[PDB]
Parts: structure tokens; C-alpha cells; sequence
């Protein structure tokens, strides 16, 4: 009969998403007059570095470094971590899938916290896991009393944990990732988002945490969603094991030398970073104004609103669509109820309110 | 003791192979000053439409489309087979290991049939499999009586085939293929050589063959190893469920612009492809007139020596690299007395040949 391992026969069947482009052309625009406010992706772009970079690359021939070691040795520096804790990965998506290809065997269980990043879900059910749900709070916070209890019983082997949080941006105390950390687990806390916040990475636990990862991206504030590059702080006990199983070439010329490139450029970094920022606060004024939806305080690039007054979330999200602007709605039952609006520049912002003032 | 998985604790590491960059710091030469010919790579690099599309990306901070269609449908027009038979990895490499983390459960087994491409061994490594080695006759053809008998006896759920072979370039006889298809094995077959060979791809036989899959690169002919893309032809029975199965954005938007504009230049890719081929018969009567070396008939653009006469094959490579050229040599037992030697240019054959006389 069928050569797919049997898990993979019952899993959820493959939901093909509008392209902005082919939505551009339903609407007779450019691609580029979308407002495309439903990934969270930087509209400033990178560095201007990158493109230079991108576009003089010497050896396309040649098979990537599969170290990377050029752009870790960029990160030691701007981490303060050695690059000995440190792998790149294609995307921070190509670590979380590693992670738990090395330290879970079929049945083996892991915690999620939704309602959160829907990879953990996805990676898990691919890999043969199972994932054992603690739920977070209407505010969104952990519920650390209940992880310690379901951990203790279940004993599950890995909790995947993000913060700044997607969907809604909030963010884990330190004194609640510590006593997550005493447990037997092993923690890998995702800081995609971390630069839109005041609060400084703790890729440096490491060190002292041989039961934590950190993961971060140049998806997000750096601008290079499409280069695919991202980068993990792993314990030695681990790395020295996830070097041993990682494909030897999947971080690519380009990706390497996109972010090296971005690194090159920390004032224009730290200058996105500060406008997106600023146009949070914006923004959440302007959704917190409008009658029907009810939007929660973020640390990220982004803002959840819940939609209320009987409004339905998926209409208004393809009415949107209608007049070329992006924004995120779910199909995962525990968002259903929630839309996403990624901060973009203040135009855009802009465009969205008059859109929704029509509606 | 360790979050780690039990098999992965005493997992052998792959061996890879290194850019210009990190052979520059280690040999103490800047990049124009090392002849590369250990990873057969395309020495010409890809069409100028290439570099033209990479410096006029558009959107680089969106993600890229997670169905690679544009790609998709320039591949069904070049191969001739619909674009639903077909997916896009990051590099074959990427469909290499998605298709066993999707067939084989711990403890299933493949067949391999070395000497052949070190990957499928690794790969069955990291994903629990187990392999069952069926060595090649001694002109690295396959022996497909023995493939019968041990796929009937031990039960394999797959067989990984290269044709040209990676490292010694024969081709499969059609039969012999035909032959183990009919089994109850997924076949598949990778075909990333198969541009330096006047034999057609088989990509066409997947649509009949619902246990054959076809896979292809760009990274070799087309001079795009380090953009990341490869593709492969998958039975329908099979493609719908890697397409549930497969992370969404390992294909990066570089990689989906470079194949398309490498597709664009039809002419180049045959010219380089040709110059390649013809470098290959020259290179091969040269390495054949060196007394401690022996080379085989490839179909691909690399040429595997036997070392004899007391000659050391890693000492060769190692006295080879101090010189500033890389030609590849294995650790393996079933490849550590040989040493392949991919085609670059001319001008690199001559270095190469220049070096091997100052040998002592
Ligand atoms: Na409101
Ligand atoms: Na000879």
C-alpha cells in the first residue's frame, strides 16, 4: 500500500494561502501598493548592506560553508556568546524542527503554551510527538503552577515557549522562566521578536542553563524573511549533537552573507527597530478607538485584536483583502476569534484605518 | 544524562566539504589561487541572468512562496511532466532526507550500493534507519540479482540509486531498474548528474511508476550549489502527503530566482554543460597516462582514480592541497583507495597535472 509512515497519513491536509502577487493581480495593482500587514515582516527591508552584498556575490557555484562560521563569529561579537553555543540554522523554522528531531522519539510528548506559534503544533506532529497543552491565561501569561504540575506527571521531555509571545506580544518574567528552568525539560525559549522589546536577550543563560536554548531570526527586525536565516545559544551538551545530525548545507551562500551584510549595519538596525516600535503605540491607539475590536498590549512587531460585537473576524479579514490590505486571521480554533495586525510604516497603518472606518 | 535521542548519541558525522573562504584560512591563499575540483562544482558559474535577478530582489523581507510555483511551472515546461508530480527542496539534499523522514519508521531499512553518494548513508543514520550495503560489481555496476535477494529476504522499504553514479559516473541499464521496480521498494532515483550524459531523465517514468521518484539539482551543471535548489518528480500517491509533511520556507527566495533565471539561458546551460563533457575526455586520457592512477569511464563531470603503485590516496590529496589544488578523497572504507577528481576549465586540468609532476 502507501510507502508514508502512518502518522503522517492522518495529518492536516495542506492549506495553499493567497500569494500577495496573485492577489495584486485579482485587484489590477502592483504588488507593491498591497499592505501587506499579516506575516510581520519588516516593509523597511534590510540594510542596505544587503542587496549590495546580495548582488555581488562571488561564489554562487560553490556549495555554502556548512560551519557558517563567518556570520557565528558575527554573532559572538554581537552577542557576547562564543560561537562554540551558537548554530544557524535555515530560519530559526529549520532549529525548532532540529531540536526536536534530536530529542524526540516517536510518542515522546512536549508542552505547548497557546495560544501561540503554530510550527511547535505543526513540527511536533510531523516528527511523531505529542504535545500536551497548558493553556495560557486571558492575558496570555503562563500558567506556571499548572506547567509544574503537568510537567511532574507527564513528564514530557521539551516545552517550546515564545516571548516576546506570537500572537499577542507579551512576555515571560524572568522569575517564571527560572522555575520552568528547575524542572527536568528541556526549555527552548524562541526571541524572534525580542529586539522590538526593552528587554535583553538571555542567549548568555545558556552558559548556566544546560536545560535551555534561545532562538532568534533576521526574519523579523533585520528584514531578510526571504533569505532564510536564523540563529540558536545552545548548552555544549547539546550543540555537540545537533552538529553531528544537521543537514551540512541548508544555510545558504545568500543567507549567510545577507545577515553578515545586516550586521555590518547596526545603526540602520536599531533605527527600523525604533520607528516600528514607535508606530506600535500608534497603531494600538487607532485599534483600541474602533468599536469592534478589542486589541492587547505587545512587546513585538505586531497586535492582536480580539473582535467583538458579534463582527465576524474572517469577513473582515477578506473585506480587508478586498481593498489590498493584508491582515491575519485564523483557522486554528483558538485564535478563531482573534485578528493580527503587523506593525508596519505609518502610511500603512493609515491605508488600514480608512479601510476599516469603511467597513 | 542527556535530552538527546539514544540513536543520534552514536551517530557518525558526515564529512563535508569546504568553500573557497575556509580554504583560503587554511591554506594561506586567497580564492583565485586554489584550483577546486573536490565537489564538482560548475567552475563557469550559472547564466548572467543570475547575479542580474540576485541584485534586483524586490521583496527580500517577505517570505517566499512556500509552493515555489513560478519554479514549478518553468520545471514542468522543461521537463515535460506536469507540475503536480513535481517538488522543490533545498537542494536535492532537503528531498533526500524528507522523503525518509516520511517513509521510514526507527528501525526500517534501506539498500545502498556503494561505492555511491555518502549522503544516503548519513541520512539514514540521523533518521534511525538502518542500512543494507549491496556492493557494486567491480565495473560499479549494479549487481541487481543480489538486490532481489536481499530485498526479498530482509524486506528494505527503500533503495537509493545514482545515475551517473556519485563518485564513479556509470549509468543504470534501464532493465536492471525496471527490474527492481518491480518489487515492493520505493526506488529512487537521483539524477543530479544526468545533464552531462546524452541519457534522457526518467522524471516521465514517475507517472506510471508509483514506487519511483526522480530527483534533479541545479547545483552542479546549472552553478548554483550555494543558492540551495534542487527538484524532484514524485508519484501523486506520494507528493500529497510531503506536501502536508514539508516545512513551509526552506526554499529562499534567492534559490527560487536563480533556477528561474538560470532557465531563461537555455543556450548557456547546454554550452557550459558541452564544455564540461568535452574538458571530461581530455582530463580522462591525462589522469590515464599518470603510472599510479587509474581512472574509470564516467558519464558526469567527474573522473574517479584508483591510486596504485604504493602511492598513499590521502597523502596525495593532502600533498595535492599544499600546492593549492583540492581533489576529493574519502575516509570510508569502501572509497579510501580512490581519489575523484571533478572537470573544472582547462587551465584547472593543467594546474592539476602541473602538480601532480612535482610529486615526490
Ligand atoms: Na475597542
Ligand atoms: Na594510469
Amino acid at each position: 500500500d502507501s510507502f508514508i509512515r502512518q502518522h503522517l497519513r492522518k495529518l492536516a491536509p495542506y492549506q495553499p494561502i493567497l500569494p500577495f502577487e496573485v492577489l495584486s493581480s485579482r485587484l489590477g495593482r502592483k504588488p507593491e501598493d498591497i499592505v501587506k500587514l499579516d506575516a510581520n515582516e519588516n516593509p523597511y527591508g534590510p540594510p542596505p548592506e544587503v542587496m549590495e552584498a546580495l548582488g555581488s556575490i562571488r561564489f554562487p557555484y560553490v556549495y555554502p560553508d556548512p560551519e557558517s562560521r563567518r556570520l557565528r563569529a558575527a554573532l559572538a561579537q554581537d552577542s557576547g556568546l562564543e560561537s562554540e553555543y551558537i548554530l544557524v540554522g535555515c530560519g530559526a523554522d529549520e532549529l525548532i524542527d532540529l531540536i526536536m528531531r534530536c530529542v524526540l522519539d516517536p510518542g515522546d510528548k512536549i508542552v505547548d503554551c497557546p495560544p501561540t506559534f503554530t510550527m511547535y503544533e505543526f513540527d511536533a506532529a510531523v516528527n511523531g510527538a505529542l504535545v500536551i497543552k497548558v493553556p495560557r491565561r486571558p492575558d496570555f501569561s503562563l500558567n506556571v503552577e499548572q506547567i509544574i504540575e503537568v510537567v511532574k506527571q507527564e513528564k514530557p521531555k521539551c516545552i517550546f515557549l515564545t516571548s516576546p509571545n506570537n500572537p499577542d506580544g507579551s512576555i515571560i518574567d524572568d522569575d517564571d522562566l527560572l522555575k520552568i528552568l528547575e524542572l527536568p525539560i528541556l526549555v527552548v525559549l524562541d526571541e524572534a521578536y525580542i529586539e522590538f522589546s526593552t528587554i535583553e536577550s538571555k542567549m548568555s543563560w545558556v552558559k548556566k542553563h544546560d536545560n535551555l536554548i534561545v532562538l532568534r531570526t533576521f526574519s523579523k527586525r533585520a528584514g531578510l524573511a526571504g533569505l532564510r536565516v536564523g540563529y540558536g545559544a545552545f548548552p555544549l551538551s547539546i550543540i555537540k549533537y545537533l552538529w553531528r545530525a544537521k543537514q551540512p548545507y541548508n544555510v545558504s551562500v545568500a543567507a549567510e552573507i545577507s545577515a553578515c551584510a545586516a550586521l555590518q549595519n547596526p545603526t540602520y538596525l536599531e533605527n527600523v527597530k525604533d520607528a516600528l516600535v514607535k508606530e506600535r503605540g500608534r497603531l494600538f491607539d487607532l485599534l483600541k478607538a474602533v468599536p469592534f475590536l478589542k486589541p492587547f498590549p505587545s512587546h513585538s512587531n505586531f497586535i492582536l485584536c480580539e473582535v467583538t460585537s458579534g463582527v465576524d473576524p474572517k469577513k473582515l479579514k477578506e473585506d480587508l483583502a478586498e481593498m489590498g490590505v493584508m491582515i491575519r486571521h485564523y483557522s486554528n480554533k483558538e485564535l478563531k476569534g482573534y485578528v493580527r495586525v503587523s506593525v508596519g510604516k505609518p502610511e500603512h497603518t493609515d491605508v488600514l484605518m480608512n479601510c476599516i472606518s469603511r467597513l
